[PDB]
């Protein structure tokens, strides 16, 4: 069939817009991720280069947050400065991607912002602990000013650790995120902006964290549903060894009083996305891309 990006649909709810995705690491998505029903020729670099590129393209976003980039330095940081972004990178101390024989580097969080909409006020890369333990997942939390009206805001990427059995890790891993975002925006005094690939789903402690944390968060994606109270069925889909895998992993967590939900990229039908999931010929990660238009209340 034709690319998602020719199927999902805006929902209607000076904007911001603002793209998250795990665009799924190159090294990981040969070496360790095993797609078996994936295509191998589907996963070449070539191939994901480029699909990567035009899901960016076809959004037109103002920012973008990414998890598992190890081609910042050779493809997304120059390729997407040329279309006027600014971009940010931080590694993971001791990425996955190091174990895989042909492999190009760390993956890590990359933000980018269109340099003529915003100026950078401040950045910071941080190492996220857990209980005071240093851990292998890193956030980067920025202040953007607009460029036009002076009102500047908080952009933050993060990527929690994966997988089950460590969901008290991720809670650790949430609340010290949480803590430097109470620095940085001065007790919610800045709007703040979260993305990221939470490695949980809602039931998880981590995400109760920010659903009830002070800087008032909501989850934009939730108004997707018909109430407005649920999160999406699925954020990524895909099938392994162990067997097919379908739940929601990503957020974009926002100043519920602050910023207003203009739109949100709906998702794929289980029709559309076809019988082998993701990735595929025509799609490169196994997480959809999270794309929410944001404007300023008042
Ligand atoms: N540098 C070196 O020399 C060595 C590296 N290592 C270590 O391996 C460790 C792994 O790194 P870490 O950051 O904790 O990665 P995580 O445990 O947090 O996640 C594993 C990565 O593969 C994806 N993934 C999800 N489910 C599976 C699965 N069932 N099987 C395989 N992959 C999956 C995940 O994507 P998603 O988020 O979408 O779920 C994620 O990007 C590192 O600490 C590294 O130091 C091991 C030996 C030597
Ligand atoms: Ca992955």
């Amino acid at each position: 069939g034709p690319p998602p990006r020719f199927q999902r649909d805006f929902v209607d709810l000076p904007p911001i817009r603002v793209m998250q995705w795990n665009i799924l690491a190159q090294a990981l998505g040969e070496g360790k991720d095993n797609f078996v029903q994936c295509p191998v020729e589907a996963l070449k670099w070539e191939e994901r280069k480029c699909l990567i590129l035009e899901e960016i393209l076809a959004y037109q976003p103002d920012i973008l947050c990414l998890q598992e980039v190890d081609h910042y330095f050779d493809t997304f940081q120059p390729l997407l400065s040329r279309l006027g972004y600014q971009g940010t990178f931080f590694p993971k101390p001791w990425s996955p991607c190091l174990d895989v024989e042909h492999n190009n580097g760390p993956d890590g969080c990359a933000l980018f912002f269109l340099q003529n909409r915003f100026k950078l006020v401040n950045s910071a890369n941080i190492r996220l602990t857990a209980m005071t333990l240093k851990t292998n997942q890193v956030a980067i939390a920025q202040t953007l000013e607009c460029k036009e009206s002076g009102r500047q805001f908080c952009i933050a990427v993060t990527h929690l650790k994966a997988r089950t059995g460590w969901e008290r890790f991720r809670s650790a891993q949430g609340c010290d995120l949480l803590q430097n975002l109470q620095n940085i925006t001065q007790g919610a005094k800045i709007p703040l902006i979260v993305c990221g690939d939470f490695n949980a789903e809602p039931t998880e402690e981590v995400y109760k964290h920010f659903a009830s944390s002070s800087l008032n968060l909501n989850s934009a994606y939730k108004l997707l549903s018909a109430d407005g109270q649920s999160e999406p069925p699925y954020t990524t889909w895909k099938i392994r060894t162990s067997g097919e895998c379908r739940h929601t992993l990503d957020y974009i967590w926002y100043s519920k009083h602050a910023l207003n939900v203009r739109s949100a990229l709906d998702l794929l039908t289980e029709e559309q996305i076809g019988p082998n999931r993701l990735p595929s010929f025509n799609y490169p990660s196994d997480h959809l891309s999270l794309v929410c238009d944001f404007s300023f209340t008042e």
